[PDB]
């Protein structure tokens, strides 16, 4: 249960390059249907444009999923379509973004314990397009849980894990009133930093903020969030005494001046050591099943060839959860940090993730190089080798 948020009241009345990965989400095999992913992420604003192109054409039927934002403020989501992949089809996603002076276009190749409950809030003005957008995200351990948007004609609180449903009625109503409250004062901050940040009425602005609790396994509260940014910047944070506050800026410091007088870090340490505790041990009652599950990485290595007598292993961990994953490549009991290529983790659509890490090594001196995957769902690390 996210807190009823306390107004800004600043007083009275920048743009990151969204990175691009193109990949499938099963193995492609040529004839045989699959899903093709486009993972953008690392962009603000969050105003953003994805197009799927086949063969240099749009593709019609382009699903996204909901679009979330991670703690440095940056926003992310996936864009996915079915396809069946042959020898000779090109694939691509294009995206436009206003860090960008023209779209880019990144093109598919078929081979390169304590536990948290947290509150993702995001509130976006789209001035001459409609009221501001305002979104409620939470997550249980990283497992969004229940989700708000103002972007529908009936707004309302929904279950986003099958065993939220057994709340009863009486709590999805205290939510969504809770939510419309908050999605009201966030209008206002809006309306307000414009004049703080002396900027023009005609622009869309952001306010983001995380808000919630970490709990050790003794119950006890080991570290509290509530951090506040506008336009992809901080703003103003609760510090871990929980009871002062860090602005980031002049505009911030009348709020926390006005915070202050207000005892509002207090009401703060009251929901953060209280409500938000107790509410987080309901949820992990209701969840017990399924948040606790971990999927090992299953692992291989591909080779490719290069020019001349260098060739490249890449080594693949598939079908893993939670995200959180470390690849290395070895020559001699050695790691080989500082030469060699990977990806960021990228979600395979299905609820798991990939990776994979690649070296480049003579040619005839493959079995000299051995791949580690270290995940916390393995008994033990896992060691691979390139086998032909």
């Amino acid at each position: 249960s996210i807190i009823n948020f306390e107004k800004l009241g600043c007083g009275a009345s920048i743009q990151k390059t969204p990175q691009i990965q193109v990949y499938s989400r099963h193995p492609p095999e040529n004839g045989k249907p699959n899903i093709l992913n486009c993972y953008v992420t690392q962009f603000h604003p969050p105003h953003i444009e994805i197009q799927m192109l086949k063969n240099g054409k749009k593709i019609p039927k382009v699903e996204m999923s909901d679009m979330s934002f991670s703690k440095d403020w940056s926003f992310y989501i996936l864009a996915h379509t079915e396809f069946t992949p042959t020898e000779t089809d090109t694939y691509a996603c294009r995206v436009k973004h206003a860090s960008m002076a023209e779209p880019k276009t990144v093109y598919w190749d078929r081979d390169m314990g304590p536990h948290s409950l947290r509150y993702f809030v995001t509130a976006v003005s789209r001035p001459g397009l409609g009221e501001p957008r305002y979104m409620e995200v939470g997550y249980v351990d990283d497992t969004e849980f229940v989700r708000f948007d103002s972007d529908a004609e009936n707004p309302r609180y929904e279950p986003r894990a099958r065993w939220m449903e057994q709340e009863g009625p009486e709590y999805w109503e205290r939510e969504t009133q809770k939510a419309k409250g908050n999605e009201q004062s966030f209008r206002v901050d809006l309306r307000t930093l414009l004049g703080c940040y002396n900027q023009s009425k005609g622009g869309s602005h952001t306010i983001q903020v995380i808000s919630g609790c970490e709990v050790g396994s003794d119950g006890r509260l080991l570290r509290g969030y509530q951090q506040y940014a506008y336009d992809g910047c901080d703003y103003i944070a609760l510090n871990e005494d929980l009871k002062t506050w860090t602005a980031a800026d002049m505009a911030a410091l009348i709020t926390k001046h006005k915070w202050e007088q207000a005892g509002e870090a207090e009401r703060l340490r009251a929901y953060l050591e209280g409500t938000c505790v107790e509410w987080l041990r309901r949820y992990l009652k209701n969840g017990n099943a399924t948040l606790l599950r971990t999927d090992s990485p299953k692992a291989h290595v591909t080779h490719h060839s290069r020019p001349e007598d260098k060739v490249t292993l890449r080594c693949w961990a598939l079908g893993f959860y939670p995200a959180d994953i470390t690849l290395t490549w070895q020559l001699n009991g050695e790691e080989l940090i500082q030469d060699m290529e990977l990806v960021e983790t990228r979600p395979a659509g299905d609820g798991t993730f990939q990776k994979w890490a690649s070296v480049v090594v003579p040619l005839g001196k493959e079995q000299y190089y051995t791949c580690h995957v270290y995940h916390q769902g393995l008994p033990e690390p896992l060691t691979l080798r390139w086998e032909p």
